[PDB]
């Protein structure tokens, strides 16, 4: 297992990881701002998110900070302490998302303005404060701008095929796309 | 000095920090979760808060990760590098916070259902985000929950006379309050 130590042992890998409910969630640091997520289990299982433009800093050797806000209005604070497996997230939901979580289960790329609509439509307050550790399962280099990554929706056992080699070839590609 | 290694080491911590810009923040985790804190530059110098619930954890020695939200609305992520004089913070201010910052400075303690009604009356969108590390410039050992700390509004050499000695006394509480 390789050590991580700069910004750019950080960037390009993809990443799964369980929360202590056993919801798993998959996200990829695409570039230096930009990031990619999956969630399949949980109030939101479904949801994916392509080209999401974030802060991403690395706060001291090994650890990284990645900050954004979405066209929900959900804020998102994620630090990654990938030599020892670990997570945290804090996510701030307006109220509106935890009141109807359905809404945002859809590829958001393609509902940008139904996500805009709604959070000016719907209650903000009280927020829905999510802040937790997970333990991270899968740490793949797909290396950077790998469009391959996220590029569908999440199924059943999609973190299973990509854990046991199934989803992406030698070149971390879907030879299927 | 000290070096910071369990979640008990940095509890009780009063922090000064400045960013880039000059401005200068000053923070104090009065326990496990309770945040309080005090603006002297910048966007809403004057602004202090006492009594804030925060989470606080520990997400690897000697790195720490605060995470809040505000009668504001406002989303804060901050994580302290304290053996490294760093902090970086994330601060998730809505729309009308940008526009309006001069609401906000005051002690939002005795103005809780002013900021509730505004974040209400207010645009919340766009967020202006503001991911940013500071230089940590002093760090005081005040114990836990004490309320002598961050107890009045900020004053133009506060800060000075905090690093100088000439605030506190021995018990790190104030002589007259």
């Amino acid at each position: 297992t390789k050590t991580f130590k700069t910004l750019d042992d950080f960037l390009g890998t993809h990443f799964i990881y369980t929360f202590d409910n056993g919801w798993e969630y998959e996200w990829y640091a695409k570039n230096d701002h930009t990031v990619d997520y999956r969630i399949h289990g949980g109030m939101v299982a479904g949801r994916w998110v392509t080209d999401q433009k974030a802060d991403i800093v690395m706060l001291t050797e090994g650890i990284y900070k990645i900050s954004w806000t979405e066209p929900t209005g959900t804020d998102v604070a994620l630090d990654f302490m990938p030599n020892e497996k670990k997570l945290h997230g804090t996510i701030f939901f307006p109220k509106w998302v935890e009141e109807h979580p359905e809404i945002t289960v859809t590829y958001q790329n393609e509902h940008i303005d139904l996500m805009e609509q709604s959070r000016e439509k719907y209650a903000t307050y009280p927020k829905l404060v999510v802040p937790e550790f997970a333990n991270i399962t899968y740490m793949g280099d797909a290396g950077q701008n790998n469009e391959d990554v996220i590029s569908e929706a999440p199924y059943k056992e999609m973190p299973n095929d990509i854990r046991n080699g199934k989803y992406f070839d030698q070149n971390y590609h879907r030879l299927n796309k």
